[PDB]
DNA sequence: GACCACGGCGCC
DNA sequence: AAACGGCGCCGGGTC
């Protein structure tokens, strides 16, 4: 390309090199831009950010986030990763996309600008005639990238002192457990080593092996195995308690306080827009989509996620979302009616399965009923369903056959979906997001059947993801104008921050936007709550 | 130090 | 584990 002085004209494709992948923590090492046969390299990349009107190119969102960190309003625009990811969601990395669509991801910003420009040209070509994908790009993914840049740059407030204090208390309770385990073993070992634990449980204590591990065929020590073994020996209960505590401490209590950003005083995740096979977002560095919520200690952790002083969190979560989506996709008259009538399938299952009235169903029971309801739907075995309730291969199954014959268009929807996927090589969401599933004609039954469950799950999980993305795009500007913030997405949930005085109004508005995003054959209901912390805002 | 593959497990 | 799906982060062998 012809070498040309910095600054580029309007509409050029940017290339940029970061010291590390996380845009909130990165040093911008280099910046360049490409357009009309010319490449322009920035002498001083931070100053040079100020000359751009938008970030247009590979990983546009990440540069935008870095710009926002520096007080610049540089929105992301076209990004070939989003075009590629819509063509085939196994397109997840710039190395891969480049190789597939016409160049090489190098460590030079100029080359990255040039690559961005030519990959955009090519990928735009490939989306010719692909009207549903183009709609997804223009109406969902491209505008969503700007929303995600703001969310990443804004961050969430964390009660650091609370977590530090909690760490010290949890350390003591862990020592009590590990000491008991070692006493019961008759010797110490590394309790964090599942290989050492395997030897102790099954060789030294002679407990029965239940299951084997997937890749290397060891005797499993997983929670399902230990649960089965609870009454065999008192060590097993102590191992389960130890695992619960150490998981929480090593994954959340300890690391999160050290990730507070020195200039914002907040915690900044990354929302990865080209990372899943179904069209969901992911969250990393750290992951804020798997913050604990279920156990007593997990609830304590979730309490550390708090609002700015004088603000409240507003948590909004779609009710029974994949079930509603499935009603629409299958057009099943019975399931449509269940929702027309305001029923709750999770609560009904929980009530039935624990034998208590609906008013006695607690959050733990509701979570177990979800496992049941989504499990059966997405192809859980009669064998595992036996054990989950868990009662027997008698009335563990039969249950599947009734579940399905109640909703006869579901079976037909699955079979239509699978037969389409075999012929086409892909399945799709309501909006035409695609997932290629080639193993549908595999000849190893276990491989083929795994593929099938992947394949029919995707239109449901993926349509739910499309809806949430669209809600985000519609909701974001409404929040800006109200002086509220969008903080987190958790698949079917949004966490917002609002000034106390406006929090109620924000909650109503956000709820209505999410409920009316794209009407289906059943209502979408959203549960909304407000509080000083993320837990109180869902309670 | 960082890489991976694994088992394991947190959330949706 | 058990053949529900989708993720990302934690703590033996290698380089
Ligand atoms: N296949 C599968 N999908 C799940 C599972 N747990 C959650 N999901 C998917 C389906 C849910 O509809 C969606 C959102 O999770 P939620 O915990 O909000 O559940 P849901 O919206 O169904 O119920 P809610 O009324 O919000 O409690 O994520 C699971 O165990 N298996
Ligand atoms: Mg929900
Ligand atoms: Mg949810
Ligand atoms: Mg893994």
């Amino acid at each position: 390309l012809e070498e040309a002085p910095w600054p580029p004209p309007e509409g050029a494709f940017v290339g940029f090199v970061l010291s590390r992948k996380e845009p909130m923590w990165a040093d911008l090492l280099a910046l360049a831009a490409a357009r009309g046969g010319r490449v322009h390299r920035a002498p001083e990349p931070y100053k040079a950010l100020r000359d751009l009107k938008e970030a247009r190119g590979l990983l546009a969102k990440d540069l935008s986030v870095l710009a926002l960190r520096e007080g610049l309003g540089l929105p992301p625009g076209d990004d070939p990763m989003l075009l590629a990811y819509l063509l085939d969601p196994s397109n997840t990395t710039p190395e891969g996309v480049a190789r597939r669509y016409g160049g090489e991801w190098t460590e030079e910003a100029g080359e990255r600008a040039a690559l961005s420009e030519r990959l955009f040209a090519n990928l735009w070509g490939r989306l010719e005639g692909e009207e549903r994908l183009l709609w997804l790009y223009r109406e969902v993914e491209r505008p969503l990238s700007a929303v995600l840049a703001h969310m990443e740059a804004t961050g969430v407030r964390l009660d650091v002192a609370y977590l530090r204090a909690l760490s010290l208390e949890v350390a003591e309770e862990i020592a009590r457990l590990e000491a008991e385990v070692f006493r019961l073993a008759g010797h110490p070992f590394n309790l964090n080593s599942r290989d050492q634990l395997e030897r102790v449980l099954f060789d030294e204590l002679g407990l029965p092996a239940i299951g084997k591990t997937e890749k290397t065929g060891k005797r499993s020590t997983s929670a399902a195995v230990l649960e089965a073994l609870r009454e065999a020996h008192p060590i097993v209960e102590k191992i389960l308690q130890y695992r619960e505590l150490t998981k929480l401490k090593s994954t959340y209590i300890d690391p999160l306080p050290d990730l507070i950003h020195p200039r914002t005083g907040r915690l900044h995740t990354r929302f990865n827009q080209t990372a899943t096979a179904t069209g969901r977002l992911s969250s990393s560095d750290p992951n804020l989509q798997n913050i604990p919520v279920r156990t007593p200690l997990g609830q304590r952790i979730r309490r550390a996620f708090i609002a700015e002083e004088g603000w409240l969190l507003v948590a909004l979560d779609y009710s029974q979302i994949e079930l509603r989506v499935l009603a629409h996709l299958s057009g099943d008259e019975n399931l449509i009616r269940v929702f027309q009538e305001g029923r709750d399938i999770h609560t009904e299952t929980a009530s039935w399965m624990f034998g208590v009235p609906r008013e006695a169903v607690d959050p733990l029971m509701r979570r177990a009923a979800k496992t049941i309801n989504f499990g059966v739907l997405y192809g859980m075995s009669a064998h595992r369903l036996s054990q989950e309730l868990a009662i027997p291969y008698e009335e563990a199954q039969a249950f599947i056959e009734r579940y399905f014959q109640s909703f006869p268009k579901v079976r037909a929807w699955i079979e239509k979906t699978l037969e389409e996927g075999r012929r086409r090589g892909y399945v799709e969401t309501l909006f035409g997001r695609r997932r290629y599933v080639p193993d549908l004609e595999a000849r190893v039954k276990s491989v083929r059947e795994a593929a099938e469950r992947m394949a029919f799950n995707m239109p449901v999980q993926g349509t739910a993801a499309d809806l949430m993305k669209l809600a985000m795009v519609k909701l974001f500007p409404r929040l800006e104008e109200m002086g509220a913030r969008m903080l987190l997405q958790v698949h079917d949930e949004l966490v917002l921050e609002a000034p106390k005085e406006r929090a109620e109004a924000v909650a109503r508005l956000a709820k209505e936007v999410m409920e009316g995003v794209y009407p289906l054959a059943v209502p979408l209901e959203v549960e909304v709550g407000i509080g000083e912390d993320w837990l109180s805002a869902k309670e």
